Protein backbone atom coordinates (compact mmCIF):
# COMPACT_ATOMS: atom_id res chain seq x y z
CA UNK A 1 0.00 0.00 0.00
CA UNK A 2 1.68 3.02 -1.33
CA UNK A 3 -0.21 4.58 -4.29
CA UNK A 4 0.38 2.41 -7.42
CA UNK A 5 -0.72 3.68 -11.02
CA UNK A 6 -2.78 2.70 -13.59
CA UNK A 7 -3.84 4.62 -16.69
CA UNK A 8 -7.05 4.07 -18.79
CA UNK A 9 -9.49 5.68 -20.95
CA UNK A 10 -12.29 8.29 -19.21
CA UNK A 11 -15.36 9.37 -19.37
CA UNK A 12 -14.82 13.40 -18.08
CA UNK A 13 -11.96 14.95 -19.98
CA UNK A 14 -11.01 17.94 -17.83
CA UNK A 15 -13.02 16.63 -14.35
CA UNK A 16 -11.02 13.42 -14.55
CA UNK A 17 -7.69 15.73 -13.80
CA UNK A 18 -9.76 17.20 -10.71
CA UNK A 19 -10.04 13.36 -9.34
CA UNK A 20 -6.31 12.05 -10.56
CA UNK A 21 -5.19 15.33 -9.07
CA UNK A 22 -6.86 14.11 -5.36
CA UNK A 23 -7.11 10.48 -5.99
CA UNK A 24 -3.79 9.59 -7.50
CA UNK A 25 -3.74 9.56 -11.65
CA UNK A 26 -4.13 12.55 -12.92
CA UNK A 27 -1.20 12.37 -15.56
CA UNK A 28 -1.45 12.67 -19.30
CA UNK A 29 0.76 12.84 -22.46
CA UNK A 30 2.77 15.72 -22.66
CA UNK A 31 6.58 17.15 -23.73
CA UNK A 32 9.01 18.72 -21.05
CA UNK A 33 10.10 21.65 -22.96
CA UNK A 34 12.24 22.94 -19.91
CA UNK A 35 12.75 25.45 -17.24
CA UNK A 36 13.53 29.18 -18.11
CA UNK A 37 14.14 32.24 -16.02
CA UNK A 38 11.79 34.87 -15.42
CA UNK A 39 11.63 38.16 -13.64
CA UNK A 40 8.24 39.45 -12.69
CA UNK A 41 7.07 35.57 -11.63
CA UNK A 42 3.12 36.37 -12.51
CA UNK A 43 2.19 37.19 -15.45
CA UNK A 44 -0.14 34.94 -17.91
CA UNK A 45 1.80 36.72 -21.16
CA UNK A 46 5.17 35.61 -18.92
CA UNK A 47 4.28 31.90 -19.31
CA UNK A 48 3.90 32.46 -22.96
CA UNK A 49 7.46 34.24 -23.20
CA UNK A 50 8.48 31.42 -21.68
CA UNK A 51 7.48 28.71 -24.36
CA UNK A 52 9.27 31.08 -26.92
CA UNK A 53 12.15 31.59 -24.83
CA UNK A 54 12.76 27.71 -25.06
CA UNK A 55 11.51 27.92 -29.03
CA UNK A 56 14.16 30.25 -29.54
CA UNK A 57 16.84 28.39 -27.60
CA UNK A 58 17.16 25.97 -30.13
CA UNK A 59 16.22 22.82 -28.02
CA UNK A 60 14.13 19.53 -28.14
CA UNK A 61 11.08 18.27 -25.95
CA UNK A 62 11.12 14.83 -23.85
CA UNK A 63 8.28 12.42 -24.30
CA UNK A 64 7.17 11.65 -21.13
CA UNK A 65 3.79 11.76 -19.04
CA UNK A 66 3.36 14.69 -16.70
CA UNK A 67 1.49 13.68 -13.75
CA UNK A 68 -0.21 16.53 -11.67
CA UNK A 69 -1.15 16.00 -8.02
CA UNK A 70 -1.90 18.17 -5.07
CA UNK A 71 1.53 17.89 -3.92
CA UNK A 72 2.66 19.77 -7.61
CA UNK A 73 3.55 17.57 -10.41
CA UNK A 74 5.80 15.11 -11.49
CA UNK A 75 7.86 14.40 -14.76
CA UNK A 76 7.78 10.55 -15.24
CA UNK A 77 9.48 9.10 -17.79
CA UNK A 78 7.63 7.10 -20.25
CA UNK A 79 10.28 5.38 -20.24
CA UNK A 80 10.28 3.10 -17.69
CA UNK A 81 8.06 5.39 -15.55
CA UNK A 82 10.74 6.79 -13.42
CA UNK A 83 10.75 9.91 -12.36
CA UNK A 84 12.39 12.62 -14.43
CA UNK A 85 11.26 16.35 -12.28
CA UNK A 86 8.93 16.59 -8.49
CA UNK A 87 7.86 19.67 -9.11
CA UNK A 88 6.08 20.83 -5.74
CA UNK A 89 2.32 23.15 -6.52
CA UNK A 90 4.32 25.36 -3.08
CA UNK A 91 6.95 26.57 -5.59
CA UNK A 92 4.31 26.84 -7.79
CA UNK A 93 3.19 30.37 -7.64
CA UNK A 94 1.57 31.08 -11.31
CA UNK A 95 0.07 29.04 -13.61
CA UNK A 96 -1.49 30.21 -16.99
CA UNK A 97 -2.23 28.50 -20.01
CA UNK A 98 -1.64 29.96 -23.79
CA UNK A 99 -2.73 30.99 -26.77
CA UNK A 100 -0.27 31.09 -29.84
CA UNK A 101 0.64 27.46 -30.00
CA UNK A 102 -1.79 24.25 -30.35
CA UNK A 103 -0.19 22.89 -27.17
CA UNK A 104 2.16 24.71 -24.90
CA UNK A 105 1.51 24.51 -21.03
CA UNK A 106 3.49 26.29 -18.36
CA UNK A 107 4.18 27.50 -14.82
CA UNK A 108 6.29 29.91 -12.73
CA UNK A 109 8.03 28.42 -9.92
CA UNK A 110 10.41 29.67 -7.37
CA UNK A 111 13.29 27.86 -8.13
CA UNK A 112 14.93 25.07 -5.97
CA UNK A 113 18.80 24.93 -6.80
CA UNK A 114 19.62 28.83 -6.75
CA UNK A 115 17.72 31.82 -5.77
CA UNK A 116 15.27 32.71 -7.61
CA UNK A 117 12.00 31.75 -9.90
CA UNK A 118 11.79 29.41 -12.41
CA UNK A 119 9.38 28.94 -15.25
CA UNK A 120 8.27 25.24 -16.51
CA UNK A 121 6.76 24.60 -20.19
CA UNK A 122 5.22 21.56 -21.61
CA UNK A 123 4.15 20.53 -24.73
CA UNK A 124 1.01 18.39 -24.71
CA UNK A 125 1.12 15.10 -26.65
CA UNK A 126 -2.79 14.95 -28.39
CA UNK A 127 -3.62 17.77 -25.78
CA UNK A 128 -4.26 21.20 -25.47
CA UNK A 129 -2.57 24.06 -22.68
CA UNK A 130 -5.90 24.07 -21.35
CA UNK A 131 -6.13 21.10 -19.87
CA UNK A 132 -3.30 21.29 -18.52
CA UNK A 133 -4.18 24.55 -17.16
CA UNK A 134 -7.34 22.74 -15.22
CA UNK A 135 -4.83 19.80 -13.62
CA UNK A 136 -1.86 22.56 -12.86
CA UNK A 137 -5.03 24.72 -11.18
CA UNK A 138 -6.29 21.71 -9.77
CA UNK A 139 -4.06 20.62 -7.55
CA UNK A 140 -2.76 24.47 -6.62
CA UNK A 141 -7.25 24.37 -5.68
CA UNK A 142 -7.18 21.48 -3.85
CA UNK A 143 -3.45 22.24 -2.14
CA UNK A 144 -4.65 25.20 -1.08
CA UNK A 145 -8.29 24.26 -0.15
CA UNK A 146 -6.48 22.58 2.67
CA UNK A 147 -5.48 26.42 3.77
CA UNK A 148 -8.30 27.97 2.24
CA UNK A 149 -11.82 27.81 3.09
CA UNK A 150 -14.76 25.75 1.52
CA UNK A 151 -18.04 27.22 1.07
CA UNK A 152 -21.15 24.62 1.31
CA UNK A 153 -20.85 21.01 0.65
CA UNK A 154 -19.42 19.99 -2.94
CA UNK A 155 -18.86 16.28 -2.99
CA UNK A 156 -20.26 15.43 -6.51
Amino acid sequence: GSSGSSGASRPHQWQTDEEGVRTGKCSFPVKYLGHVEVDESRGMHICEDAVKRLKATGKKAVKAVLWVSADGLRVVDEKTKDLIVDQTIEKVSFCAPDRNFDRAFSYICRDGTTRRWICHCFMAVKDTGERLSHAVGCAFAACLERKQKRSGPSSG
